[PDB]
């Protein structure tokens, strides 16, 4: 199965420049808990972001052009991605948007967080529909001296 992964401001919101309008060092480390020793499908802007290869997880990039990195797979298409990943369990579709945009799909699990705020991006979440999608995991955390924000992890099963 593939899996999308994100965490999602108020409004659905994703990101600002090529950036997360947040800092919230325990999400990514449930990000990471989720991820390692899988697959992760980016894209070009998202790779830009990240800035270096993820540890224990085979990175895939998306680009129409050629890749600027030997140290991870590159890719000009969401079949070569998929290709890319060989025969795996899970596969973890982390974003941007567009990405997210064309996986949502095939997807058919999602792992998101909830931040708790109110920031203006350019970038938004696919509109998933949740009568076809199943929550079947939810735990809420506060703010704290790292998270800013309070955050809820969710898990849904496209029903
Ligand atoms: N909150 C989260 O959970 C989360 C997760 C990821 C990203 N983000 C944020 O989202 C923003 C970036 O997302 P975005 O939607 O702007 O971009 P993106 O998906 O990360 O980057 C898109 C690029 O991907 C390449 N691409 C995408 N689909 C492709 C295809 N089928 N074949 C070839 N190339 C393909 C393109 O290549 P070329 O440039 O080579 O033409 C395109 O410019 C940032 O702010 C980022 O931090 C948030
Ligand atoms: N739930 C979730 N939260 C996110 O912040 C997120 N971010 C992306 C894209 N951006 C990033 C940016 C940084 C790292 C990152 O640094 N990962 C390290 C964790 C800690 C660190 O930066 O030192 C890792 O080893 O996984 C991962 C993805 C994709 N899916 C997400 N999914």
């Amino acid at each position: 199965m593939i899996s999308l992964i994100a965490a999602l401001a108020v409004d659905r919101v994703i990101g600002m420049e090529n950036a997360m309008p947040w800092n919230l060092p325990a999400d990514l480390a449930w990000f990471k808990r989720n991820t390692l020793d899988k697959p992760v499908i980016m894209g070009r802007h998202t790779w830009e972001s990240i800035g270096r290869p993820l540890p224990g997880r085979k990175n895939i990039i998306l680009s129409s052009q050629p890749g600027t990195d030997d140290r991870v797979t590159w890719v000009k298409s969401v079949d070569e991605a998929i290709a890319a990943c060989g025969d795996v369990p899970e596969i973890m579709v982390i974003g941007g948007g567009r990405v997210y945009e064309q996986f949502l799909p095939k997807a058919q699990k999602l792992y998101l967080t909830h931040i708790d705020a109110e920031v203006e991006g350019d970038t938004h979440f696919p509109d998933y529909e949740p009568d076809d999608w199943e929550s079947v995991f939810s735990e809420f955390h506060d703010a704290d001296a790292q998270n800013s924000h309070s955050y809820c992890f969710e898990i849904l099963e496209r029903r």
